[PDB]
């Protein structure tokens, strides 16, 4: 319809509200959505051995243990 178009990398799921992005998370990576772009390690412990200990502070890809 709305003649527009951005490098929309992140497919029809994640730019849904909400995100339906998942686990498989088919989208790109740039968006850092806060559904599927997401991060398990805790402050207590870095689950997936960057030293992120959290989204904020995660540096690592969504192809990483703690995504
Ligand atoms: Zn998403
Ligand atoms: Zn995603
Ligand atoms: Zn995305
Ligand atoms: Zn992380
Ligand atoms: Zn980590
Ligand atoms: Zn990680």
């Amino acid at each position: 319809g709305s003649g527009k178009g951005k490098g929309e990398k992140c497919t029809s799921a994640c730019r849904s509200e909400p995100c339906q992005c998942g686990s498989k998370c088919q989208c790109g990576e740039g968006c850092t959505c806060a559904a599927c772009k997401t991060c398990n390690c805790t402050s207590d412990g870095c689950k997936c051995g960057k030293e992120c200990t959290g989204p904020d502070s995660c540096k690592c890809g969504s192809s990483c243990s703690c995504k």
